[PDB]
């Protein structure tokens, strides 16, 4: 309840899914958080469940609505601490072929140059407070994913961007760390599963793809985003694997 | 002399620096190649040099320019075994808040969407003849490299994208790997030194980067490309890494 | 001081340096904690300093020891929650042709066999609590070090080892997770600079092999450690990296 | 066929398997090639099949026989330029609680120890040539594997040896690198599967679990170690993957 007191967070896509649970881990830490997402439905109800949080609309490709965000957040609470950039997608599976260059640029938009928007307008007022950035990339940037060449691409992109721009905060005292989620139980995994012809039989092929046997929680990564934040004090650059062990384990013509 | 022969190879970027240095190591190997570059003035000379080789002016940014480039290769040679992707660029430092979106876009443009393009086209031929894909990435996309965000975003997308496109052609028989250079002494690199203020400092201090004590050649990123085309069979999706050791090795407040 | 309350927690080497960081980080997350450590004198102080610490000498390299720390625990506290491998040492400088098969041996007795030992004899009661084990390795495990290949190896084989176990215990819900730290001030790490001909320029180059520009301190690796117990119910297998930034970042003849 | 002309390879556990490929792609390159097993019927019958190969008995755990392999090795053919430290042996599925501090211990001598001891007294001569090292690690040692909790750790141990080793060899012109290969079919994967229930069953899932869909062989570990020896004048410290796709790819209670 006091990890965080006294800093102001904003998390972006913090209306629903993963973005939800790292508002509401933010709030139970003490914070003051600004939930932005470009849909009002999820975000408004959540600034009414939620003393210390409130929402602003705000699309993160929109370069003027990501300027207002931060103004807005500056001039209501007065200091700027974390950015947490989440917002992202996950097209329907398509095969290579079935991808254009067009919705490949569509797709950086949203979940690579929307978090680099985000994060240059807010860096002046993170080296004030010696505060810091968290990305949400994805476990399928390090390792891939298949049916899925555009969104691998953005979150390899989103990893690595990480590491260069923690290279060049840390002589002012800025850490930019991301984590790396596999399967979170959220909407967009369960409108991703209803597209599918069995999406009962994706779902269970979900939870098993991890040795721990079921999907992550919204809670959970937003605990590891609560660490980064107020505990990793000598972390910067890391990519923390929250995905239950997907990534570990496994005639000749 | 034969480890390659009868085969038809396409390097981009190939009239200088790597790209070079990988044409030379093919034609050395058996094989034909198509020089692709956007500048007449190396890759023509090239042509002239080597029998064996050929060069297509073409901008891998141009989507018409690529069509071509896959069409007359096929009308020429009658086959298509192996897609090099080298061109790219690294701009000189930039601070982050140096950088802008559109400058962002312009490189994601060539390191990525060429990339991304020149596959897509040249796929349906690989497929016939069980080809494969080399990615010319970097070592700053897996470590980060300071006053690069933008070039090092890219090398990261390069690179998981890579993983991505090897799950998803390895039923057909194609194969997908990359290879991240480190320092290798190009005319890039001798460009990027003439912009500091000592450029012989800059380029004693990236000869020292590496544990071997010198920068890399073209003709040993050559080389890591023909083992990958035609001798790798079991290998797919790796990174492979040329660099010289500079990834190894390295009062509380 | 309500994150791990009611819990107890095992941590070898906890005496000095990085465990008793995590040793202090446990009690003040108002878990019960046994101090393991060879010597009597820093261990013995802790004990009497920290109410819900005590402190059993323990050997790890003498299973009879090791059988005795996990029984006494037992009787003691009546569950075991956390087994924190954190005991091993870092010899002087070694060139290769120094080094001997049988100091080799020696070191793995410890910094790895020791790590096994415990973790074996604690698994049945981290089972039926469903607990973790947490072994501190090294980022050199990673990316290597210089003058220390015995080191180097032992804490490549934990990392690995941690993995490995991870796959094996998921099923039982025990989850398996490793830290590994950069530079940490330490008495180990005073220790070694004392041994070299410039001290001060030895621990000067140390804090500048960050990003961070310092070392790290105990405290910061026993955070990392109370957050993989208490928080990271989806991290099993995990390698989490408390180094400063220190694996980032950075004439051919 | 002159790609390694004049040089001179020792290949331990080059009877049979892995070795043995690596054995044949050498003597294929143009190399002189001593195969040294502990046992005599693979390699004995290779000497008499292959002109340019020799055979050496010779227990890699047992210090006094690689002493004498090197200087019969010398001895007989005046120099020495590589050595491919493959000798190793998976033990049967074992589950964490079934294995032995001692068995791990006997498993070190051999996986871990036996490449140390041939490559410590081979450097002296490895440093006349600017020679290479190349140690057959694992894919498991990076990823983890299930029910084999020792080999993991030697493997994971043997690749950070491998990185340690080229940091300090550096400076004398010797690169060390390591391949980790994923399922290669040779007879201790046949002896394996033939421990199992239904041995046909683990062949196929052995086979399933590469995105290529087969199981590698021993000819491509081989011409990945020729590629390291003769053609990567700039790789020290590598981790090559031969595993066909192996680590690529992959309710919340
Ligand atoms: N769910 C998983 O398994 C998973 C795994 C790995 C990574 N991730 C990443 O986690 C992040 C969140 O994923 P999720 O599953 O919670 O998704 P979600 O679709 O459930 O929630 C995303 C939220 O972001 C908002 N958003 C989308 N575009 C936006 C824009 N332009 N501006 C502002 N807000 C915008 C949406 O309205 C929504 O509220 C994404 O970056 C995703 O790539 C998710
Ligand atoms: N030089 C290094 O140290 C280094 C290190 C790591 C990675 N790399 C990568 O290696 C590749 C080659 O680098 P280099 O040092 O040889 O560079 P270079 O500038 O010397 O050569 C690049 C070549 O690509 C061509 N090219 C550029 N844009 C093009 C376009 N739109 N269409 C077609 N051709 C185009 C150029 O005209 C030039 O001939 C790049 O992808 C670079 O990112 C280089
Ligand atoms: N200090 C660093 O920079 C650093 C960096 C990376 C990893 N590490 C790892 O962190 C761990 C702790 O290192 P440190 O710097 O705190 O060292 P330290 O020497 O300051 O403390 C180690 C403690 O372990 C105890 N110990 C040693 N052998 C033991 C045995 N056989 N049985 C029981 N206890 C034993 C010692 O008595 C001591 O109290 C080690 O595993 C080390 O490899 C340290
Ligand atoms: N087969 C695979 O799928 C696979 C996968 C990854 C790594 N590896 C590694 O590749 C290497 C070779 O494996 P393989 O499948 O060819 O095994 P194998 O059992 O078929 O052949 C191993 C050879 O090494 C010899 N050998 C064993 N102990 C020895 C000793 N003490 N001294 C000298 N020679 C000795 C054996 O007699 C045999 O000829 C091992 O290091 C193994 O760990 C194998
Ligand atoms: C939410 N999402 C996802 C999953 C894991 C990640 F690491 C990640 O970043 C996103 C989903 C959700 C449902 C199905 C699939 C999915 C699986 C296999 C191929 C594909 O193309 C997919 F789309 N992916
Ligand atoms: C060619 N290039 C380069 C180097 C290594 C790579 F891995 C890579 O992909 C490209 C250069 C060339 C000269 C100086 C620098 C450079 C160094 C440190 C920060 C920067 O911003 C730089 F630009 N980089
Ligand atoms: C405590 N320790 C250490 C440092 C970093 C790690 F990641 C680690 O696991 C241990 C020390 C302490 C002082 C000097 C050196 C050291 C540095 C370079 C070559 C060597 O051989 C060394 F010993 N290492
Ligand atoms: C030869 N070997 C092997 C396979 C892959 C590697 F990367 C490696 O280093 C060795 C075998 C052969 C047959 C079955 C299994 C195996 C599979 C799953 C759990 C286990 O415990 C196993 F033993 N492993
Ligand atoms: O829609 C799937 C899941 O999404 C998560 O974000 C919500 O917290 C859960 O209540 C819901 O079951
Ligand atoms: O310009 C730097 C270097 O570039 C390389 O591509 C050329 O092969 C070298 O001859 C030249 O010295
Ligand atoms: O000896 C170096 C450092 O070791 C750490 O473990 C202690 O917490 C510090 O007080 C001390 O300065
Ligand atoms: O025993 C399995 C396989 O082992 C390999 O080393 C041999 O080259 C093959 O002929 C054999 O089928
Ligand atoms: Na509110
Ligand atoms: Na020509
Ligand atoms: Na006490
Ligand atoms: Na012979």
């Amino acid at each position: 309840g006091t990890r965080y007191a006294g800093k102001v967070v904003v998390v972006t896509g913090g209306g629903r899914g993963i973005g939800a649970g790292i508002v509401r881990a933010f709030v139970n830490s003490g914070a003051r958080v600004v939930i932005c997402d470009k849909d009002e439905s999820g975000g408004r109800a959540l600034e009414q469940e939620l003393p210390g949080a409130v929402f602003i609309l705000c699309d993160v490709t929109q370069e003027d609505d990501v300027k207002t965000l931060v103004s807005e957040t500056i001039r209501r609470f007065g200091r700027l601490d974390c950015v947490v950039n989440n917002a992202g997608h996950h097209p329907p599976p398509q095969r290579p072929e079935e991808t254009s260059a067009q919705g490949f640029r569509q797709l950086l938009e949203l979940n690579l140059l929307g978090t680099y928007t985000l994060t240059k307008l807010a860096l002046p007022y993170l080296r004030k407070s010696q505060g810091n950035v968290i990305n949400i990339s994805s476990l399928v940037g390090a390792i891939g994913q298949a049916q899925a060449v555009p969104y691998v691409a953005t979150k390899g992109a989103v990893t690595a961007m990480t590491k260069a721009l923690a290279l060049d905060e840390s002589p002012y005292g800025v850490r930019v760390n991301c984590i790396s989620p596999g399967n979170i139980w959220t909407p967009l995994w369960e409108e991703l599963a209803a597209l599918m012809p069995d999406p009962r039989a994706t779902i269970r092929e979900g939870m098993l793809a991890q040795p721990l046997g079921r999907m992550g929680q919204p809670a959970e990564v937003g605990a590891a985003a609560v660490f980064l934040a107020s505990e990793a004090n000598f972390c910067t650059g890391i990519e923390l694997l929250v995905t239950g062990g997907a990534e570990l384990g496994y005639p000749d013509i």
